[PDB]
C-alpha cells in the first residue's frame, strides 16, 4: 500500500547512446521495475525536449517546474507529490540522478527491500577502495584515513515527509536528513551504477548498455 | 646512458581467467607494449606456482621469487634488488603498480611518464572524488564528510628508485602516502575509469567487458 515513487531531477542526460538518450534509458529501468509505482522527472520550465520523453513513457510525469538548483528541483518535486495527494507523508521517495543510467535492477531491488520498510531512509554506497588523497594545486597535499568511508550513489530512498522536513532548511538527499538527526542506511551500490559526468565515463556507459 | 622507466608489479586474484589470458598477464602485456617502459618486473612468493608459466610468456619480463608477507614489504624488496643488482639507478624511475589494475590505458600510462616521469616528486594517477563521501558506523551513516579537493588513488606510482628507497624503510597505505611522510608531494596526474582495480565479482563484469 505504501509506495515507492522514483523522481528524477533534470548537462549530459541527452546524450544519445545505443538509440535513446540517456534519461530514456534512466526511465526504463524504473518503469520496467516492478517494485516501483511511479516514476516522475522535474525538467525546468522551458526545457525543450523533455517533451519529446513525455511522449515514449506516458506513464511518466514530466512537471516543467525545476528550480535553479538540484537541491532546489528536488525540493520542488517532492513538495508536488505531498500537495497534490499523489505521495503520503509515509511514501517512499526514491531520488536518482538522471545521468546513472546503468542502474542494476537488482540493485534497485535490494534498495527497496532494505530501505523500503526502514524508516531513517537508506542509499545504495560502495565502499571506498582506492587511498585517498588530498590535492593542494596539482600535488598532494595529504592522505585522508579512507576507514569506513563509503561512496554515495543513487537513488537515495526517504519518506516523502522526511525528505520535505529535511530539505526544508548540503549535497545530497542523505546529507540533509542525517542533519535531523536521522542515519540513513548504506546499501551495497553498484560498480555499474557510475555518473556520466566525463567522456570518459560515456566509453564504459556504452560498453555497459550495448 | 638514460633514465629508466622500470615497472613494478607486486603479485605475492591476479589469475582469473578472462579473454584467454589471466589478469597478470593483461597487465605485463601492457607494460612490455609500451614504448616509454624499459623494463618491467613481477615480485611473486617464494612458492608461487603458477608464476612460471608468466615467465614462459614474457622473457623480457623478470618474476623474482623474493615477495614479503605484505604488499608493502615486497615493494619494498623489489625496490632494493633493482637498486643492489644494478638495474635500476637511485634516479631510475620505478612505476609500481596493482597486479589486479589490467585496464590501463595507454595514454594513462604515457600520461603519467610524461608528467611526473621528469618531476622529482614523483606523481600517481588518480581521479577527482565525484561522488559524495559518507562514514559508515554499522550499516548506518555516521556522517558526510566533505570530499572538497579528494582524489582517488590509482596505480601506477611512479617515484625515483632512491627516493622510493628511503620512503619505504621508515615505518602508509600505499607508495604515495610514504614518500609524503618524507616531506615530498608527489603530483596527482589524471587517472582513468577504466582503470579500476578488480577486487569484487562485480568489477569482473566491468574488466572482461573491457578486454574487448
Amino acid at each position: 500500500k505504501r509506495k515507492n515513487i522514483a523522481l528524477i531531477p533534470a548537462p549530459k542526460q541527452y546524450v544519445e547512446i545505443g538509440s535513446k538518450t540517456v534519461l530514456e534509458h534512466v526511465l526504463g529501468i524504473f518503469e520496467r521495475h516492478e517494485a516501483v509505482d511511479l516514476t516522475v522527472v522535474v525538467v525546468s520550465p522551458e526545457d525543450t525536449f523533455a517533451d519529446k520523453v513525455q511522449t515514449a513513457f506516458p506513464q511518466v510525469r514530466v512537471w516543467k517546474n525545476g528550480g535553479q538548483t538540484r537541491a532546489e528541483t528536488v525540493r520542488n518535486g517532492v513538495a508536488k507529490l505531498l500537495e497534490t495527494g499523489l505521495a503520503a507523508e509515509t511514501d517512499n521517495i526514491l531520488v536518482h540522478d538522471a545521468a546513472r543510467c546503468c542502474l542494476p535492477s537488482e540493485a534497485l531491488a535490494r534498495l527497496i527491500e532494505q530501505a523500503g520498510n526502514a524508516a531513517e531512509g537508506g542509499i545504495l554506497a560502495v565502499p571506498v577502495a582506492d587511498t585517498l588523497k588530498r590535492a593542494e594545486s596539482g600535488q598532494i597535499s595529504a592522505t585522508v584515513d579512507r576507514s569506513g568511508l563509503w561512496q554515495a550513489q543513487t537513488p537515495q530512498l526517504f519518506q516523502a515527509g522526511l525528505l520535505h522536513r529535511a530539505l526544508a532548511a548540503i549535497t545530497d538527499e542523505a546529507s540533509a536528513v542525517e542533519k535531523l538527526g536521522v542515519r540513513p542506511l548504506l546499501i551495497q551500490g553498484d560498480a555499474r551504477n557510475l555518473k556520466l559526468t566525463q567522456p570518459q565515463d560515456a566509453y564504459i556507459v556504452r560498453l555497459l548498455l550495448d
